[PDB]
């Protein structure tokens, strides 16, 4: 039972997304009339406060708040503690809209109590080629198609209420209120992700990792040693040679991303992002902020050849605190970003970005078996984890498609 998601647009279980034939919304169409001017209700002794992204101490605010509260894995070993200038990045892309950044204050002292973050995204989320085909033989491509073209939507992220608040019906207060202004700007759905199973995923796929400082990953628990290890006579030092990496890229000519490279990473991106059933679309404005190298944020490296842009690939940090060992402090991981090949097998790109990544001092390299991910996982030997990553609509009925089929990386 869900008091809150049964009252939501949102398929109710699985039995009714198995049923889902064509992509369309959930909802009676509303406008921008119909949606209250005021701010939803809140208690007498909370404020709602919309931070500005780009002053660094309403940064500071949101960074403190997330590092204290946000998402820990199952044992509580790790919590997730996205920088201050990963924020700014993550939350103000071109064409943001200030007023979808939405916090929870006391009103006596402005202690921030709850956050919940929205940013634009123009995703293509149409019926997807197999139901397609089901349309095709059935007269009804029509209907199909209706939704088809790129939509303009939100993507919500973030979401984090404090832990002394806790189970006290906060979340839906701060979903509706970012719902109800959203909608002020006349859009309508939302994508999100979520460790946890809610109502109803339209996608799931299971987190992969790839050792980098397999050393450190065993000190904090992060790692296990397989069992066979015990046959060697040095469990450890058999684990170090399995994961060591070339000190330096192997690629020819792949270099760090400049701003020239904007309009030939679009292109080789979107050529290959639009094979898939749900994915992005992105302007060189929003190619140039997601993607141009930021120190400590996001890494992005190209192959050039004959002076062309033919393959690249990005990828993010985001620490995380470890929780319950003394001896460090942070869990440094470097996230698979996007990217696309042209002129070499993936692998032997993606081996680059793991090259890359050990060199610059982080510990793994972590990603989700969207996009091709699942074409490097063996060779470049990246080990299965215990999480899982659901991709949800908000007011979007879309049928269940395979994580292969989905091109939208969320941060
Ligand atoms: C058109 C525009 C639309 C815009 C909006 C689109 C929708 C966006 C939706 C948000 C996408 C976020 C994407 C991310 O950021 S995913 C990351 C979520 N954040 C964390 O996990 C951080 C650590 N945890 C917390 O801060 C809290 O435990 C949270 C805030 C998660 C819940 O707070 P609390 O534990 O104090 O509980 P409550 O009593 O206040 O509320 C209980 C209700 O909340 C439902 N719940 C629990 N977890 C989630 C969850 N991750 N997404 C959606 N709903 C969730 C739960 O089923 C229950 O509803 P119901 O079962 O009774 O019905
Ligand atoms: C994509 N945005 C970050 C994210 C948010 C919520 C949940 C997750 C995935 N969890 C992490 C903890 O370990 C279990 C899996 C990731």
């Amino acid at each position: 039972a869900h008091a809150f998601w049964s009252t939501q647009p949102v398929p109710q279980t699985e039995d009714e997304t198995e049923k889902i034939v064509f992509a369309g919304p959930m909802d009676e169409p509303k406008t921008v009339a119909d949606i209250p001017e005021e701010p939803y209700p809140i208690a007498s002794t909370f404020e709602w406060w919309t931070p500005n992204m780009e002053a660094a101490d309403d940064i500071h605010a949101i960074y403190e708040l997330l590092r204290d509260n946000y998402v820990e894995d199952d044992d509580s070993m790790f919590r997730f503690n996205y920088s201050e200038e990963f924020l700014q990045w993550a939350l103000c892309p071109p064409n943001y809209i200030p007023d979808w950044h939405v916090a929870v204050r006391r009103k006596a002292d402005k202690k921030l109590l709850a956050f919940i973050a929205g940013v634009p995204v123009t995703l293509r989320m149409g019926t997807p080629k197999y139901m397609k085909v089901k349309a095709q033989e059935k007269g009804e491509g029509e209907e199909a198609a209706k939704y088809d073209e790129p939509r303009h939507i939100c993507e919500i992220n973030f979401l984090c209420v404090h832990k002394q608040l806790r189970e006290k019906r906060l979340a839906p207060i701060l979903i509706k209120e970012a719902t109800r202004r959203v909608n002020r700007t006349n859009v309508w759905q939302a994508v999100y992700t979520a460790g946890v199973l809610l109502p109803t995923p339209y996608a799931s796929g299971q987190y992969f990792h790839r050792s980098l400082n397999p050393e450190k990953l065993v000190e904090i628990r992060f790692s296990g040693i397989p069992a066979q290890y015990q046959k060697f006579q040095n469990p450890m030092a058999m684990l170090k040679r399995n994961y060591q990496l070339p000190s330096a890229p192997k690629n020819s000519g792949l270099r760090e991303m400049k701003p020239s490279d904007v309009p030939q990473v679009r292109r080789i991106l979107m050529n290959y992002l639009d094979s898939f059933d749900v994915g992005p679309v992105f302007s060189d404005a929003e190619i140039s902020h997601y993607l141009l190298p930021r120190d400590g944020v996001v890494f992005t490296y190209v192959v050039e050849n004959d002076k062309k842009v033919t393959d690249f690939f990005s990828f993010y940090r985001i620490p995380s605190t470890v929780i319950g060992n003394s001896n460090y402090n942070l869990l440094n991981a470097a996230y698979v970003h996007y990217y696309a090949a042209t002129s070499i097998p993936l692998h032997q790109l993606i081996l680059d970005l793991l090259i890359v990544a050990h060199s610059r001092g982080f510990d793994v390299c972590n990603m989700v078996e969207i996009l091709d991910n699942r074409s490097f996982v063996e060779q470049l030997k990246f080990g299965a984890g215990d999480g899982h990553l659901r991709y949800y609509f908000y007011n979007w009925a879309y049928p269940k498609i395979k994580p292969s089929q989905v091109a939208l990386v969320m941060l």
